[PDB]
């Protein structure tokens, strides 16, 4: 989940 | 954007 | 290890 | 890059 937030932004 | 980040975490 | 490879690329 | 992935695995 943390990585995907990161990815998004 | 900024606020979205703050929120998520 | 597997995840390290994934990430790098 | 494609070859080094291949190598790795």
């Amino acid at each position: 989940l943390a990585a995907c937030l990161a990815c998004a932004l």
